């Protein structure tokens, strides 16, 4: 074991999840993104199936781990002094949806559609292997710019899923639903909805819908771009005041903006110029 198996890289980024440098692992040469998170950092722990303290980051990093690659593999990780460090995958070339808007603006929808439909997919990935992400946002989904592929990221706000309703949510405020903001509770699918529409409006619109609490309560969706009344009624759908009054993932997949949703290489081959 130990630090004699990956080649450290130059850093990749940092923030409250912590810092994440590229990494190469030796042994194979394989892209690897080493992540590093500061126990005192770590205010949600969790127990490892046979039993031992870990960041519940790593618990869901576990369980949502497969052969299916619209959710970041957790390879490895390590028990250090004061820290954990975590080896995720990495795809190369990679560019993060944030970054991606940053630079091309408001996305057509067609492509707005094939991104969208992934996260759906990694989203239900992860509720079906009983995990809520709480964070899902343009900076935690990683574009795979060869396959076109999309990658969800950051499991460091989540939680076991539930049926129950969720007292505490240190996600991003801006995508957090007017529920948690106005009683500091919200139940888990209708709270990523919520997210869901706000990540939707982003990609259609090239920016967020709601950037104070005032107007994520008001919950009133005005364009600043052309969108079709397909979209903005899906959107408008997902950003339903009252929770119960949300699609299910069902809806949101069967609803007519949806579909004929392009395959990923081809969503590579005509806007990732691949
Ligand atoms: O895997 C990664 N490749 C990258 C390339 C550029 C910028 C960020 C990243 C990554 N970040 C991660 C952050 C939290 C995770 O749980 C997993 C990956």
């Amino acid at each position: 074991p130990l630090e004699s198996q990956y080649q450290v890289g130059p850093l990749l980024g940092s923030g409250g999840f912590g810092s994440v440098y590229s990494g190469i692992r030796v042994s194979d040469n394989l892209p690897v993104a080493i992540k590093h998170v500061e126990k005192d950092r770590i205010s949600d722990w969790g127990e490892l199936p046979n039993g031992t303290r870990v960041p519940m980051e790593v618990v869901l990093l576990k369980k949502v781990s497969s052969g299916f690659s619209g959710v970041i593999r957790l390879l490895d990780w390590f028990e250090r002094p004061d820290s954990f460090v975590l080896i995720l995958e990495r795809p190369e070339p990679v560019q993060d949806l944030f970054d991606f808007i940053t630079e091309r603006g408001a996305l057509q929808e067609e492509l707005a559609r094939s991104f969208f439909w992934q996260v759906l997919e990694a989203v239900r990935h992860c509720h079906n292997c009983g995990v809520l992400h709480r964070d899902i946002k343009d900076e935690n989904i990683l574009i795979d710019l060869n396959r076109g592929e999309l990658k969800l990221i950051d499991f460091g706000s989540g939680a076991l899923l539930k049926d129950t309703v969720y007292t505490d949510f240190d996600g991003t405020r801006v995508y957090s639903p007017p529920e948690w903001i106005r009683y500091h509770r919200y139940h888990g699918r209708s709270a990523a909805v919520w997210s869901l529409g706000i990540l939707l409006y982003d990609m259609v619109c090239g920016d967020i819908p709601f950037e104070h609490d005032e107007e994520i309560i008001r919950g009133q969706v005005f364009f600043r771009q052309r969108v079709s009344s397909e979209c903005q009624h899906l959107i408008r759908w997902c950003l339903a005041l009252r929770p119960s009054d949300r699609p299910t993932f069902e809806e949101i997949q069967n609803h007519p903006w949806m579909q004929d949703v392009l395959l990923p290489q081809e969503t590579a081959e005509i806007h990732l110029h691949s």
